[PDB]
């Protein structure tokens, strides 16, 4: 039997850094090698892109490095650059081959079946998707058809305030009748409806 590995969903975002850890086991309980790479190019092949996705496996070659209750663990990380191409269809599917000490490898078998396992899906998302803006904050407006300028600026401050893990560089701008965009580092954006952040007193 070969190493036996354990991976999961590896979602990514442009603008981020990302870290996931892989698990590995081995009937030996040992695992001498860790190669993750794209499903081209044969036995020898340690061919990976994008070549921002990085990986590193700490204590390989030892004794009962790789068992049920302690799996070898390899490190897969990076940084998405903001120029990544975004759509439905900008994942990478890729495969984790571990070798124990006779040489067997684990085996690549192209079915989204073994996601999760040896294989697994990198998907790049857009900055937005990896953030989900609270929208508990309330300010109170003159008129809600016509914000001032101070108003806009309260609004986009309070969105701010409630908001502490969106990324500093990240720009809240309010519109005249309240709505907000928050415009991400790749450019991206989310909006937020003004009636979940402004009210007025015009209504009797
Ligand atoms: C032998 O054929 C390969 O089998 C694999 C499984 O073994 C994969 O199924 C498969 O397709 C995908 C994938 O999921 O990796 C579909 C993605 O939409 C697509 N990503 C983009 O286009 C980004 O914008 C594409 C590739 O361009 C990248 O992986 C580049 O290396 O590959 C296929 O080519
Ligand atoms: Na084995
Ligand atoms: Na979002």
């Amino acid at each position: 039997e070969a190493p036996q590995v354990k991976s999961g969903d590896y979602v990514v975002y442009r603008g981020e850094s990302f870290e996931y850890y892989a698990e590995i086991t081995d009937n030996s309980g040992q695992v001498n090698r860790v190669v993750i790479r794209n499903v081209e190019g044969g036995a020898n092949s340690t061919y990976l892109s994008p070549n921002w996705v990085k990986y590193s496996t700490e204590n390989l070659g030892r004794p009962g490095n790789a068992t049920v209750q302690n799996p070898l663990r390899t490190r897969i990380f990076g940084e998405v650059p903001l120029n990544e191409i975004v759509n439905e269809k900008s994942y990478y599917t890729r495969y984790i081959v571990a070798w124990d000490p006779s040489g067997n490898a684990t085996q690549m078998v192209d079915n989204a079946n073994r996601n999760g396992l040896e294989r697994f899906v990198l998907t790049v998302k857009s900055q937005n998707e990896k953030y989900d803006p609270a929208e508990s904050s309330v300010t109170y407006v003159n008129n809600l058809s016509n914000l001032s300028t101070s108003e806009r600026e309260a609004v986009a401050a309070a969105v701010r305030a409630a908001n502490p893990n969106i990324p500093p560089t990240a720009k809240i701008t309010v519109s005249q009748n309240g709505t907000v965009t928050i415009t991400y580092p790749d450019k991206s954006t989310d909006t937020i409806p003004a009636n979940r952040v402004v009210k007025d007193l015009q209504i009797s």
